[PDB]
């Protein structure tokens, strides 16, 4: 039985206890059962080491996954509620040298959506936010945390031009995201609704903007640029960290090119770095060439200087003050584009959205390690 | 067909006794059934060639392989069940011109792996390593051959930092030994489950503390320090001939240099030099140059003297017991920082590193072998 | 019958007379039966077409292949003895036009395998070969084209540590250097036990020892070094000729550079020049051209003993009696493993260990002949 | 279906006739049978068009195809050496107007074998070709027309190298480029026995020298290929024109190009262009901007005149004297071996051989033209 009764109470009390994830853990002649406690993994619970196999199919269940199957690594979406529990859940199992491990991340549950202009864009990109955000067209990309962060923000695009003047439809499984002003199309793939097929769809649903609330597969990816393709704004949650990285990654999905090539447009990030704890900031020297070699804009190399905080009445035992959201916007002109389908890197994409200022991932994350805000260390953790 | 104990025995005894591994290992007329104690693979028994065709038939049944795949080698982590063991074995069967052979390597569990002290570190080499390995977040380094005590290091540091209060996860395509505190893995990358790709399950695992058994594919860098700076901290292992090299070789290896030159909080170099048998230990003196180079005065060098392992049923016939590491420590600072995004190359590094008090992994090895731990020409035959 | 003879005294030859080989095949008119005496398939015998199906159904019979099925392709093996011969042999035949074909090669026991010592080495080869030995861990790279002396390298370094005691486990197909005590694998690709799956296994059989008759694809390249990465001793067969050549090719191979300056032990290239008979040594001083061609100093041409092999008798007239392994060693000392991690290519590392003494194939070839060994036309054949 | 009588009375005269080819004309009431002879056709025998219909048929069956399927075109070979009828027929069909054209084309007597000499290479070129078979491993790959280039030249390589001392065999089906010292298979795809499988014996068999009579199937040209990995001496024939074009084709097999690089050491090709009369030459211009987009050297480009016949009674009749055999040899060194995995063209793989005295097909040819022994427009015909 119990397994299941960790899975739940395990749940119950991850919310209850403010954590900010769940598992049911496979160990040498148990199961150790922890919660994300203000960030921690505490000590929750034990079960016998099989019953670790009992509580991956239970999560499986829940978001789609081959249920019966006990030795591999599979990860899906769950939508769970019991009473005062409600959280959109990450889904995920994995093989482990005692069976599979049962894991449920706790999203952010919809909680609406952030403004691009919320973010606190860097001018560098902001100015530019407006310029692209002008433009209803082509696949715009938003990377981050399932829920939390990119569906979460993937919508910042749509509450900046989903308007009373504009068409705007979602794909989700199930919808969690219930934004203005979209059409969110609830996907059921048991009936051969899929992301895929309802993107196929959305171009039948005639699309000023386009959404998918995750792009999990091939047909997907393929079918969401193929939805792009014929000049509608593809928004989406693209299941990457780095703005650049979801612009080659279609390729990567094997997604058809020429779909890719019709398709990109640019790319909003906003990911989150340990803040570096500025009121007993360490001074770090940064090094200019990783600042160099990561590409960013001469000033922001060379009088730059990193910080670390020592520990902190404002960030405990972490050296950080809390979290901060790096900017990005990456633009796709016409040599991004042939940058694109010939398969460049984040690194070379992102570099040359970057010149003339422009914050990306790795420039504003940098630069404001470079202030002491963050560490250039978190910042090359976001932009790797 | 006493095979079927045979093989559950083979592995039972592999186990008691201290092996990394079982051999069922035929022979033109029989089967060298082997258990690699101290590293010897010891017979455990014999079999009559047919024999071991039934055994290895029975490692098949015990592993779910395909048992009548005669053509072709099976693998996976066993289940076998019997006295000693609750060991997973990472069984491997294989087709011969004798019949079939069988491997088990042993995957200890949590409970048998050993502290990041007893890797044998220099008072101030460890202090190093214990600062390197006590943030909150960011990654420790580790680098040698399989048999450089990387899997001490490896295995011991989660044991001391994968607590009840950090999900531990590790990516160890041998396994070798199930830590505390942690939801370890297997990888084989001939199925795309990469060392990488392992790194990512953990983060979708939502690890605290994440581990690299083997840094091939730079992504086991990359991802490695995007979790140990995406708020985790990172254990991670590469196999170079110094501290400085991990640096240099992963920067080579495609980590754009700026990554590691954020996460890389230090770097631990090792190999392990059998360790001398108390009842084999045999008093002889290290030549006055190698010991000159690894920095021994002249007076020391007179007085220098090293014990050979010479032999005992003790240490499994190896001439020493158990195993011991020679060692070399990095700290990332803003020296290194510098060197790791600059893509400097190992002598470039360890020299930053000598200066900052660093004993190399050399010279270190030396003074092992001068208290007797080892044998100099041990030392030297593992560098 | 006169088929078993056919088979019999060829192989009772063959053995006796020191054939690598023995090879059964229908001429337009009859089957030539020839022995690989020395290096080359001297004529032995001939056998009446019709016999050919006799014969080579027998050695069918021997290696567990398909009778007389003259239509289809196959492999097989035997563990044949006479008294005093004792050989297996490897079997493989094909359908001729004139009916079927068939080579049964001699695979030479534990008891014809050389000493490290033995693998071509002149004096200060073996004092530098004594520094390979001494290395911690890793791969012998043993290279050259097919009819070089590969098997008896890969097996002397593998006699060195092939005991009882160790995990000594081989890549043969079939096996030829049975030593009682370790685990000798024929691989069946057909099965999909391919080398390199093989090799998957060997790593996962905790060798001591990964011996490789055949690198036959980046797979099989890698997992023999996989096992010499972590701290096994690998020995095996690579295509080139330089050692440095070899190294390139172990990086070329698909197996790390980076790795590789960890787990190369050094490189054997090494090239059977046949030795010039001893009845038929003649002394020629080759075209004289060839003299040039391989580099003679004025001292070396004047100590030039250079004999011709006219083979009068001893490997029938195909010219040489006993082989030599002209061997150009790399000892992977640091400058070489710098040069490994540097990515170096075969001349930059030739001339670091030219630099180094590494007297080449030609050289070493070369001087082999002036000291009565070969003939410089076989040392020119058997080197770049 | 006879239908038959009148394509039997062309096969009997098409063959006396050492046609190239018998057709079956689907025309507007009839069907001709026609016998391309000496480069062009004379009329034998007629059908009526219901007859043209039974012959698409009875094409098609001789090769095992869908005989049933009138209307759609198909294709492969039969061995139609049935005593007086000693050539290959291709099988082939070709939708027309009034039915498909059913062809059976005469894939010309081999007419054995020459002295690879015998060519009249230019001395740049057959000098380099016995520096190629110096070094007797690995990939030596020829082209040209059935019964003047394919194995009629890939066998002169073996005539020049593979002695009775090496264990020597081809594939053929039939067997028909003879060799003495030499095993010759028959493919048997009847039976399964495709030139893969033929060449998995090859490759089993341990050979020193592998020939492929036509590398017919993905598997064929691997195997070929895998054998060449290891240093046998896989001389192959590429059922194609040109040595530039077979450097790269198989990996359009399928081919791993590791294996398809290591293995070559060197690829000809053969022609025959039309002569002139020289005696009775007219004056056409060798132009340079033909002779540089060629690649040719400088000696060819600027070092020239080409010669026409007038049609002359010194030719004839389309202005040139016979068949003038045009030779090339791309000799394969490390930088080729790049070459070949980047996949460089036919005129780029060439020309490299050309600019070092070489002369290819292209060069040989175009030289032969230069030198006003026939015309650019007839090399140029077949160094296209």
């Amino acid at each position: 039985s119990a397994a299941q009764k960790f899975v739940k109470q395990v749940i119950r009390e991850a919310f209850l206890q403010d954590a900010s994830d769940i598992h049911i853990e496979p160990r040498q002649n148990d199961v150790q059962v922890r919660l994300r406690i203000d960030g921690a993994l505490r000590p929750y619970s034990t079960l016998p080491k099989g019953a670790l196999n009992a509580v991956i199919s239970v999560v499986k269940i829940m978001g789609g996954l081959n249920i019966a199957e006990k030795r591999l690594p599979q990860d899906g979406r769950v939508r769970y509620r019991e009473g005062a529990i409600d959280v959109d859940l990450r889904l995920s199992t994995l093989p482990t040298v005692y069976g599979e491990k049962a894991v449920m991340r706790l999203l952010k549950k919809a909680s609406d959506i952030p403004e691009i202009e919320d973010l606190g864009f860097a001018p560098g990109v902001f100015e530019r936010f407006k310029e692209v955000i002008s433009k209803p067209y082509g696949i715009f990309l938003i990377t981050g945390p399932t829920g939390s962060g990119k569906s979460f923000t993937t919508f910042s695009i749509l509450k900046r031009i989903a308007t009373p003047d504009k068409n705007t439809q979602t794909i989700e499984d199930p919808v969690e995201y219930e934004i203005p002003g979209i059409n969110q199309t609830q996907v059921n793939p048991q009936a051969g609704l899929t992301f895929a097929r309802a993107l196929r769809a959305f171009l039948r649903q005639d699309p000023d903007i386009i959404m998918v609330g995750e792009i999990r597969d091939s047909e997907t990816a393929k079918i969401a640029t193929e939805a792009a393709l014929t000049g509608h704004l593809v928004i989406a949650t693209l299941h990457t960290n780095d703005a650049a990285q979801a612009i080659t990654r279609l390729d990567e999905m094997g997604v058809e090119p020429f779909n890719i090539s019709a398709a990109l447009i640019g790319v909003l990030s906003q990911r989150l770095v340990r803040r570096v704890c500025e009121h007993c900031k360490v001074e770090v020297k940064p090094d200019p060439e990783t600042l160099r070699r990561l590409g960013l804009s001469e000033a922001e190399i060379q009088g730059a200087r990193l910080y670390k905080g020592m520990g902190c009445e404002r960030c405990g035992g972490t050296g950080y003050k809390g979290r901060y959201a790096i900017h990005e916007l990456l633009v796709v002109d016409d040599e991004i584009r042939h940058a694109i389908v010939a398969g460049k890197s984040a690194t070379e994409i992102k570099e040359i959205a970057r010149r003339k200022g422009m914050k990306t991932l790795r420039e504003d994350g940098l630069y404001k390690a470079l202030q002491g805000i963050t560490t250039l260390e978190e910042v090359l953790a976001r932009t790797i």
